[PDB]
């Protein structure tokens, strides 16, 4: 049983939540997963959540006093604070599992620019916080980090059920004069699971050599 | 101009990124039930030489395809077995005129599909991160709006703290140095922070 809330400038933009692995927890009760407009937490009449910032440099960054806000009425001493961030420490597998046990989750999300620092300066005096990084591509808003994030973890949780994966393939044995390697269909489990090795590595080494210790 | 197409079958997931309005790029969803074959929608089926989970059919996906693309296409699939999907690579790919993005569970399309569409339009497999989804879904989210930002009319190191006002909150001041309008001082300040947060958060980019 876990509790995740999101806090957005756009709350129909987590409406993917809604299907696929996240859907199903929560329509089995698992998690409960819920949205909050940050707007909510303005009061002038403009709604405004972003401003300069001091030192200058493009863009706007968002004001602390509506996030502090925000956070002291959905966050206790035992939330998990989370911030997505290009400037983050990355989040991983382990990071998913790490998570995955945790009772409470609230996921901050902001533009690109980011968030005044001392929200979460001020939130690390009350609770855990965590910045991280999904990727160290740009986007433009942490609302897709945190769909990211919420799929990545929930399927870790308990009651929801080093090496690339090389090739895989179903029937038929063979389609448009391309057959399945023979000894997947051979039935030796031996022989498979060494074609299986071999295949990995082949593919780890041309994509991903840094996954065993190599450049690039 | 720029088509993306996106094949999965959550069409759901995805409408709420197509709400960006300037009119510059289309973004079209369909469902990969649309070129089932039987009566049950089967979209995959047990992995030849055996294990967990399911393969996606290669005669589903063929037919999707063969509809959907042309020789035009940049053909994206989204999977943890992927090249690592980059900045310099939503760079590139934001100039491209047609791209498809093929949403597969984690454990994959028959690689038949891939091998095939690679005879005749360019095929990239990439993987957005080394943590597990169930499904590529939120990978096609993530590449739309990488790409797609990059496209005009949407409109290292790391970055270091940022303050706005009002200048004291909670009992902390944003650093006196932002206000000292000397503005060479910010910049090596600005450059200063980046290098510790770097250092602490992110060694590897050293
Ligand atoms: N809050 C944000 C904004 C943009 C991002 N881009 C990449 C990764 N995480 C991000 C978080
Ligand atoms: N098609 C998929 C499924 C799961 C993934 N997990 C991580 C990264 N990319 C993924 C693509």
């Amino acid at each position: 049983s876990m509790k995740i809330d999101v806090v957005t400038i756009f709350p129909e933009y987590l409406q993917p939540v809604r299907q696929s692995l996240p859907g199903k927890a929560i329509d089995a009760g698992l998690v409960d997963v819920a949205v909050h407009d940050l707007r909510r937490w303005t009061h002038d009449v403009h709604k405004s959540v972003d401003d300069s910032p001091y030192g200058g440099g493009p863009g706007m960054v968002m004001k602390p006093t509506v996030w502090g806000d925000a956070l002291d009425e959905i966050c206790t001493s035992e939330t998990l604070l989370v911030v997505p961030t290009p400037a983050g420490y990355p989040f991983t597998q382990e990071t998913a599992w790490q998570w995955s046990t945790e009772d409470h989750l609230v996921i901050a999300c902001g533009r690109y620019e980011g968030i005044d620092q001392r929200v979460a300066d001020d939130a690390a005096t009350r609770m855990r916080v965590r910045e991280v990084s999904i990727g160290d591509y740009v986007l433009n808003g942490g609302e897709a980090a945190a769909l990211v994030i919420i799929e990545a973890v929930l399927r870790l949780v308990p009651g929801v059920l080093s090496l690339l994966e090389g090739p895989s393939y179903t029937r038929p044995p063979s389609w448009r004069g391309m057959d399945v390697p023979p000894v997947l269909l051979s039935g030796d489990h031996a022989k498979i699971a060494a074609w299986r090795a071999e295949q990995s590595r082949q593919r780890t080494i041309e994509r991903r050599p840094d996954l065993l210790g190599f450049d690039s």
